[PDB]
């Protein structure tokens, strides 16, 4: 029941999930002059080479493409990580207009939209189970800003228009993750939790520094897409992003300086 809008949106989230007002919630603010360079973080390792897409769907929020993580195929490694942890899905948060939509802000700047990628630590066996662990998720957060198209997007961009409305899928295979990272893995990493209800606080963060940029054309079919359900009063799948939350005690610390 709980959305983005003036009655449901995050605001409201935490009559129903009380950890909304926890000591690690994300998105953050993240200062680039506080943030702590760390030289004993390591190289973040992803392996995406024998990702298997599997299908993409609107579940009313966002939209979302689901991986095979039934095996060891598409996995994140290093930087601030112990073990290993399997990607299941990705999704984004993007704005009305350009000047906002990402969740992580840099500085105060928000950015067009986020690309958030999901993974859940192996050691306990599958997503859901992983999301009750104060170690069970990583979310790799990279930024878009307008320029230029992205032309690994453009497959995702150009099924959007058979997924219009809340609860829509279509199969989706084949999709390469790697054609959405910058040439950079530079990061920033701090301790947090899910961005959307239950809220749990179980995600390490790992926020790229670098931006891959998308074109205007690319975001405009995000926002073509609707949070209803077909049959209900169209609104237009914008503005699905939480805001900056309060760090709290937390250091964010760099990979780079
Ligand atoms: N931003 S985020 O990465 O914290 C995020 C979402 F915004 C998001 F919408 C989702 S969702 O569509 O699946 C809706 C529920 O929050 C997940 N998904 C993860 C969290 C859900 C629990 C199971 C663990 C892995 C999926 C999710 F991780
Ligand atoms: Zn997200």
């Amino acid at each position: 029941h709980w959305g983005y809008g003036k009655h449901n949106g995050p605001e409201h989230w935490h009559k129903d999930f009380p950890i909304a007002k926890g000591e690690r919630q994300s998105p953050v603010d993240i200062d680039t002059h506080t943030a702590k360079y760390d030289p004993s973080l390591k190289p973040l390792s992803v392996s995406y080479d024998q990702a298997t897409s599997l299908r993409i769907l609107n579940n009313g929020h966002s939209f979302k493409v689901e991986f095979d993580d039934s095996q060891d195929k598409a996995v994140l490694k290093g930087g601030p990580l112990d073990g290993t942890y399997r990607l299941t899905q990705f999704h984004f948060h993007w704005g009305s207009l350009d000047g906002q939509g990402s969740e992580h802000t840099v500085d105060k700047k928000k950015y067009a939209a986020e690309l958030h990628l999901v993974h859940w630590n192996t050691k306990y066996g599958d997503a859901g189970k992983a999301s009750q662990q104060p170690d069970g998720l990583a979310v790799l957060g990279i930024f878009l800003k307008v320029g230029s198209a992205k032309p690994g997007l453009q497959k995702v961009v150009d099924v959007l228009d058979s997924i219009k409305t809340k609860g829509k899928s279509a199969d989706f295979t084949n999709f390469d993750p790697r054609g959405l990272l910058p040439e950079s893995l530079d990061y920033w990493t701090y301790p947090g939790s899910l961005t959307t209800p239950p809220l749990n606080e179980c995600v390490t963060w790992i926020v790229l520094k670098e931006p891959i940029s998308v074109s205007s054309e690319q975001v405009l079919k995000f926002r073509k897409l609707n949070f209803n359900g077909e049959g209900e009063p169209e609104e237009l799948m914008v503005d699905n992003w939480r805001p900056a939350q309060p760090l709290k005690n937390r250091q964010i610390k760099a990979s780079f300086k």
